[PDB]
């Protein structure tokens, strides 16, 4: 909408405030001017119709329990938008500062949050198994990297590119997290999975095991669940960012970790000029390799970590 610039304030999903940057014309809209072409948020009302409406509060106060998911999707859209800018120099998701679009209180008691080729989309939760899905910062990061990733190199979403794209998410989700620097870690989701339970999330990057998920190819899911294993599979992919980022010795190989940031700018490289559409777990193994050759040399410690967390994770 057409209206200047303005900053509220409110809670977000976990009782933390912030504040946020809205747009005023008769009421205060979740639109943040200061970034690219605008990041919107839209209310889905507890129903499936996408995008819904532009999210409207008549005091640019956002303190009600209704509004702490808008104002997390917002707030962390924002996060994200500045890691890509600043990390990358990557404007938004197509790298021509496209509008970010988001909508909250989709449907009623919807467990999951997703990129549905246009926007980011969260559910608030059924109370037990997930609170609302945008007051985890690695979820929102996750989701829109989905958004990079289809820009860039498209990753089919099943099988082995399908896992690829979403480790790819996984990573970046935790980079973000990282980034923001709040309380980081290496699993995904423990800020908005089950309010009963301490110290659980959907995923472990560092232990992929954890929750099931493979940590080696041997022991890759080669059945049609979850479009060929995409959330499965994707444990042997962030297995090998981890060791490549903090080391460690897994089935007996050892890992030099280099650390996050050339974790990140090697998989951003990998993602943006190697990977296509159909790259498999060894295509993402070279991908990252080259990656890493050409940004440090092919002699480089870089490279070698590179090789031996692929190694370790049984990729050749
Ligand atoms: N981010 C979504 C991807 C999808 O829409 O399948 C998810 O990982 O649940
Ligand atoms: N954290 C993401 C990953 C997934 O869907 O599996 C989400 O909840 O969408
Ligand atoms: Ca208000
Ligand atoms: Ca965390
Ligand atoms: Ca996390
Ligand atoms: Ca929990
Ligand atoms: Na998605
Ligand atoms: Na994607
Ligand atoms: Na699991
Ligand atoms: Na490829
Ligand atoms: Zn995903």
């Amino acid at each position: 909408i057409t209206g200047t610039s303005t900053v509220g304030v409110g809670r977000g999903v976990l009782g933390d405030q912030k504040n946020i940057n809205t747009t005023y014309s008769t009421y205060y809209y979740l639109q943040d001017n200061t970034r690219g072409n605008g990041i919107f948020t839209y209310d889905a009302k507890y129903r499936t119709t996408l995008p819904g409406s532009l999210w409207a509060d008549a005091d640019n106060q956002f303190f009600a329990s209704y509004d702490a998911p808008a104002v997390d999707a917002h707030y962390y859209a924002g996060v994200t938008y500045d890691y890509y800018k600043n990390v990358h120099n990557r404007l938004s998701y197509d790298g021509n500062n496209a509008a970010i679009r988001s909508s909250v209180h989709y449907s009623q008691g919807y467990n999951n949050a997703f990129w549905n080729g246009s926007q980011m989309v969260y559910g608030d939760g059924d109370g037990q198994t997930f609170i609302p899905l945008s007051g985890g910062i690695d979820v929102v990061a996750h989701e829109l990297t989905h958004a990079v990733t289809d820009y860039t190199a498209g990753l089919i979403y099943q099988n082995e590119s399908g896992a690829i794209n979403e480790a790819i998410s996984d990573i970046f989700g935790t980079l973000v997290e990282f980034y923001a620097n709040k309380n980081p870690d290496w699993e995904i989701g423990e800020d908005v999975y089950t309010p009963g339970i301490s110290g659980d999330s959907l995923r472990s990057m560092s232990d992929p095991a954890k929750y099931g998920d493979p940590d080696h190819y041997s022991k890759r899911y080669t059945g049609t669940q979850d479009n060929g294993g995409v959330h499965i599979n994707s444990g042997i992919i962030n297995k090998a960012a981890y060791l490549i980022s903090q080391g460690g010795t897994h089935y007996g190989v050892s890992v030099v970790g280099i650390g996050r940031d050339k974790l990140g700018k090697i998989f951003y490289r990998a993602l943006t000029q190697y990977l296509t559409p159909t790259s498999n777990f060894s295509q993402l193994r070279a991908a990252a390799v080259q990656s890493a050759t050409d940004l440090y040399g092919s002699t480089s410690q870089e490279v070698a970590s590179v090789k031996q967390a692929f190694d370790a994770v049984g990729v050749k």
